[PDB]
């Protein structure tokens, strides 16, 4: 049967930290932490399809992002500045001259949760209240995340939010995928004809450039390591992939594959930000993960070159809705 | 036919007090009072499945909770305090050092009502306006309760609300179930692996504890009286069950049974607070009910240990929606 | 075919006054005025089922109510006063010591309109903006009325509204029905066990009274004239029927019949206010209508005895929705 | 397959200008610019059905309107004044004594965009944030435009918006149609019995006039050039058609035809404003288009004679929704 359960493993911020398991009748078990509404593991016949830390306890010892619901804004904001009309709002500069990842972001907070299931799905709904002014963002914000598993081995991620003030909001699920192997060795096809080259600060500075003729061309199936180990100046600059790709609208958004498994990625986001875990090195808390072991498909609106953030602006009471679907299937 | 009617029996607060009857074609009659949007009786072939007072008039003579729509917050709030950001709001201390049951709560107000029916349901919709600042709660609040009976002997309870200010809201239906017998003698199975132990003040103080190895273990069908008459320190502390149970997500939330009847409880709440009518003693207005005659399944977000009430916070204009389904069927 | 059209006949308030015709394939033609979103005629095989003035031009010469969308509040408000919390708002005293019919109400304004049709319906949607403070009511208000005709000779009336401020709103469609004859001679059955007796000022003063044993008993089919010509003190007081009836929830709300036609009335309102055109006398602008020629079924929340108007209070941005269905069929 | 793609061709306002192509399996390709959410081309078996500039780059060199999403208000506002209650708001006088086309309107802004497709549709969703006070309009505004192509050669246009302040909003899609020929030579049938004659300033001054007996009568199929070359005083005044037509509600709103093609126009707007490109003259940036080469069917609420703009007033948080459907089919 489709079923759910959870176990409490710790306390943080006067709240319980739990590990929630969703199971189906098709060989899949999904593990979620209410800490950061974090996707911890995706087990297909016992094999983990994503990067995970050594233990659930490890996730809250420091900020390592993997699996997390990162907000209020995932990625960078130039000079931490948001201009609307003749007004500019200043966000905290936690990334040198810029702002990144919401400051002390939502991936670091303990969310409330509620598991449920029916004849078609096993799911967990998570909620978080973030007060007006937290990390200098305007608006009381209510966030709702759902991870929902069906019998077709599709894991659906839904992230909804509402603010009571004009604000900016562009969160992302920060899961790294490896299909039980290493992302460097995996094949990728992606329906994106353009990417955003970035500057030394890691932000776009000239809008879209064609992927054609560059390391970023995944229009035809290509080994990820071919891009990572190329002499491409943008790859060298960011020590691997660390780049927004602008989707062309054809389905699926991305298809990641090994000889044994395939992952089909779909989303209502306009972009995928691909980061190949360029900084991992088998040390510290994350000693079980090395460089290029996993790759994100961060489904969000792309980071912007400057203070025009119209795309990610929410009116008071406007419903934000992000969907991502990760479908796991058998290889060729 | 599915049908409705009502009778006026009294006046209170310059309004009429009525008793509304919903009937189906499957042997069920449900009686509702617009006073407190209160579930008065659930008759299955003439046999009452819930605790009821001697007469409808008795419900409004004093606060005895049974059947009532208790709000704005059912249960306790530590120190009556709600912290959001750097702001704390103080609620009335009607429970010693703490706040309980909304002060002069919604179970004590006269709601407006409207019966209706169709080929599938007989229902009554009830509404209440609670002004900003009543019982020191922020926000004008509009509440809508519905009791809806179908031909499958399911009684659906829907409780919706909206506030025009940032506020806190966690109401509950306070029906006590007995299946025409005494709850102490009934069997219970409940899909909850954790409960919240409470302190001397009746509030949680350490988050979840496993039900395994305690009186609170209803994972396998167990006579309620076995828990009530056990030497468990938490049972002794609260003179019986008076505890939040955190649901594991598997269906149903609870199954209460006698040899003759079963009640299947489903809800979109994350918790059930179980209270076994520990204080009843066949005296006063409630002289027809004794200790442990009935048990609640209060479907709400759980009472919290402190002033972090994020789970029950509503933005202005945010729709709150609680569902409970009580399905009555024949025994084994 | 289901079809619509309109003709312009006059100018008022720098706007065009039009008469809109909805037609079906089942012998029905419905005439609507954008002046007051007014139901002008309901023609079944050429025979008018409702009271109408001599000409469309007559409707805007003075306030005669028939067919009109009367708001913001249809009927009386005691002392013109609305109490919410510790605040009381004062409405204009256009009814002696009381307020009635919204002051210079929405039945006196020129609405915008748009006809449309499809394979199932012919309809006209009408809209009106009423500014904050008009007739001393709070809130900018957007009203939307729809008259929609199908091939089953059902005319659906939908009235929706939203305010940007906490406010009170209880409009009604003021159509008088006669089935091409005189209402005094028609039979009526109504699923209401209670009515609200009124005082000398025409307002309720003691809540519900049983219809049983009074002129107001239409639980079993009865000639309307039997009530009108009875010695009942409430009938004498109001010179006929002028009374709220509280619906019991069984279907339909009312059934009005002659030997040739029947009208089946359904509504999502809790009450019908019945007024038998007690003041008409074949004089003035309305010289074609005499006493008791038609009867309203004003589907609204009932007039209240005092300043507690919780039932009709709207939060800012709360959607009000009233439906009425008038189905015309062949007699027995 | 239904498919989408886009190409970047320029930069403007620190954003990329792209040309988005939607294609189906029925011979249609639609080209959209994110600059002004502009409909650039509609190709049916290689033949363009609408007016287009020489190149996508031409659209942003100056304001020429064709294809554009023109807002916040398309068309004129008398004296630039909006009266609500006792308040009047003043808009910029960019049209002599009047206001027109939103000032520096939304057809001149770079919108964000996202293509997508499925088994039934190929679409592009575009969004724009317009700050409070831009062009002296109140309210932060979020606009969403969608162009959606199906396999029946219907192109659907959806335009939605929400403001956080009481405001006025009446945008339009400004596509000119020619069916690969010249509009002057095309036949038109239109289900509108009334038009709004205009004054020297191009605004209505007397409400509706019958089309019967005038050049504006398209109730029966008529060559557009017959109206354009007539001696009608309103045609002479505006150098061709430049007039609101008020729809009668029968389907379709308009049918434009050549010997080879037909265009079926449907809309939820109450009016179509018809402008026959009266000013084009094969000079300047638009040197490829001459007088009467194309005709708009601007689906909006009609321009008003004065400061009563109730029809186009939006409450804060009220959802505006315009639909237009353009279906292209084979001729007779
Ligand atoms: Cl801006
Ligand atoms: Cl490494
Ligand atoms: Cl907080
Ligand atoms: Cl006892
Ligand atoms: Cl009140
Ligand atoms: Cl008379
Ligand atoms: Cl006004
Ligand atoms: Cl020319
Ligand atoms: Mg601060
Ligand atoms: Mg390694
Ligand atoms: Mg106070
Ligand atoms: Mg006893
Ligand atoms: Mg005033
Ligand atoms: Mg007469
Ligand atoms: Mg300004
Ligand atoms: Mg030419």
């Amino acid at each position: 049967s489709l079923k759910t359960n959870f176990v409490k493993y710790e306390r943080k911020d006067n709240k319980d930290l739990c590990e929630i398991t969703l199971e189906n009748d098709a060989g899949m078990a999904v593990k979620v932490l209410n800490y950061g509404a974090t996707l911890e593991k995706v087990l297909l016949d016992g094999e983990n399809m994503i990067l995970s830390l050594n233990s659930p306890e490890d996730y809250s010892k420091e900020r390592n992002f993997l699996g997390g619901t990162v907000g209020r804004i995932a990625g960078r904001v130039r000079a931490g500045q948001w201009k609307h009309g003749n007004e500019i709002h200043q966000l905290p500069l936690n990334d040198g001259d810029n702002h990144i990842h919401g400051g002390i972001g939502t991936d670091m907070h303990v969310w409330d949760f509620r598991p449920s299931c029916d004849s078609e799905h096993a799911r967990v709904d998570l909620t978080l209240f973030d007060p007006d002014g937290n990390n200098d963002y305007p608006g009381n914000l209510k966030l709702h995340a759902r991870y929902e598993l069906d019998n077709e081995n599709n894991l659906h991620y839904l992230l909804e939010a509402v603010s009571d003030k004009l604000t900016i909001f562009n969160p992302v699920n920060h899961t790294y995928f490896n299909l039980g192997e290493r992302a460097e060795d995996l094949n990728l096809q992606m329906n994106a004809d353009y990417y955003l080259p970035v500057d030394e600060a890691g932000l776009p500075d000239r809008g879209m450039a064609e992927v054609a003729g560059t390391a970023f061309d995944f229009r035809k199936t290509k080994r990820i390591g071919d891009a990572l180990n190329s002499d491409d100046s943008q790859i060298k600059l960011r020590n691997g992939l660390d780049h927004p790709f602008i989707l062309n609208g054809n389905n699926p958004a991305a298809l990641l594959s090994s000889n044994k498994h395939r992952l089909i990625v779909k989303t209502n986001a306009p972009a995928l930000v691909l980061y190949a875990g360029n900084h991992f090195n088998h040390t510290g808390i994350v000693n079980n993960i090395g460089q290029y072991d996993g790759i994100t498909f961060e489904a969000q609106c792309p980071p912007a070159e400057g203070n025009d953030l119209g795309q990610i602006t929410l009116l008071p009471f406007e419903k934000f809705k992000r969907t991502v679907d990760w479908k796991f299937e058998e290889g060729h």
